């Protein structure tokens, strides 16, 4: 029986969490219609039961039912591949990196308190990257079906998109349609939705680190 440890919204134990990370393992697991039990932990008052299995407090763990559990959302995810090969969510070596400064660039754009350091600029300059990506080999990262890429990029995009209009009032400039056609999409299905924070729980989880 498969089974995920995930983080829990910030004060609320038994609600969903807003880690992009375990967010990856989750949407891998619904798009593969693997059935998973999904354990929530307050990481602010872990149980003891949870420590034994991992003894550095690391969210997500994944339990593949061979007798241990995994950290690492990269690893987890290449393990529910190798064991649930179809649908095939392998993206090709020469897109694994598309989009991969996105999240750095949002969080040092996000905790900047000052307009003029080039914080701005750098975001827009990975979203624009992607936008001109989807152009050519869109709709998904790989193309006509979704694959790793996608279900690791989106999460933290979802971040983006609510922080910085929350937080800062920015938005992704609306001239890079591909991009939020893009999230739109992936935003929308059935995967997304169901294992998604709620963005109060989001901003929440930022709130503290912003200021
Ligand atoms: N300032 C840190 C924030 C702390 C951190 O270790 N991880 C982030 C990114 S997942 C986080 O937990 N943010 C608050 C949240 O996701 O609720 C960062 O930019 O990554
Ligand atoms: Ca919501």
């Amino acid at each position: 029986g498969v089974e995920v440890c995930v983080k829990a919204a910030v004060g609320h134990p038994d609600t969903l969490g807003d880690s992009p990370f375990s967010q990856r393992v989750l949407l891998t697991l619904e798009e593969k219609k693997v059935p998973y039990e999904m354990k929530l932990i307050d990481v602010q008052n872990k149980p003891d039961w949870f420590l034994k299995i991992s003894p550095e407090g690391k969210v997500p763990v994944f339990n593949g039912g061979d007798g241990k559990w995994i950290p690492d959302s990269d690893v987890i995810t290449q393990v529910i591949e190798e064991k649930y090969p179809t649908p095939s969510l392998v993206t090709p070596p020469e897109y694994a990196s598309v989009g991969s400064k996105i999240f750095s660039c949002f969080t040092t754009f996000l905790k900047s308190k000052d307009p003029n350091d080039g914080s701005e600029k750098a975001l827009l300059t990975e979203l624009q990257a992607l936008e001109e990506h989807l152009k050519a080999h869109g709709p998904f990262i790989n193309g006509q079906n979704i694959s790793a890429a996608d279900l690791s990029l989106a999460p933290k995009l979802y971040h983006l998109q609510v922080a910085l209009e929350h937080f800062k009032g920015w938005k992704i400039p609306e001239d890079l349609t591909n991009v939020h056609a893009y999230t739109e999409a992936l935003f929308s299905r059935e995967s997304f939705i169901k294992t998604k924070a709620a963005k109060e729980h989001l901003i929440a989880g930022w709130a503290p680190k912003v200021n």
